Formats: structure tokens, C-alpha cells, sequence
């Protein structure tokens, strides 16, 4: 599934693998990531990525 690009620090999420340790269990797309979700590696939330 497509992946999305953190546009503050380039942080990549993977559709592939998700984020597990902060509830978001694998293959979830990134429409389907909680609301509430924040880049893991520098806070921005998913309002700040864009399909890479
Ligand atoms: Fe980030």
C-alpha cells in the first residue's frame, strides 16, 4: 500500500508495517491510521505528510 512522507523530517510510514508500538497494527493504509496519530519520530501529525 502507498506510503506517506513525514514533511517535517522525512520519516516514512509504511503502510507494510504500520506503527505497532503505538497501536497501529501493520498493512493499515494510511487513511485508516487513528485521527489522533503523530509522526513517531518528530511530533508532527497526519495532517503534515503527503503521498510519497
Ligand atoms: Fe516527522
Amino acid at each position: 500500500m502507498k506510503k506517506y512522507v513525514c514533511t517535517v523530517c522525512g520519516y516514512e510510514y509504511d503502510p507494510a508495517e504500520g506503527d505497532p508500538d503505538n497501536g497501529v497494527k501493520p498493512g493499515t493504509a494510511f487513511e485508516d491510521v487513528p485521527a489522533d496519530w503523530v509522526c513517531p519520530i518528530c511530533g508532527a501529525p497526519k495532517s503534515e505528510f503527503e503521498p510519497a
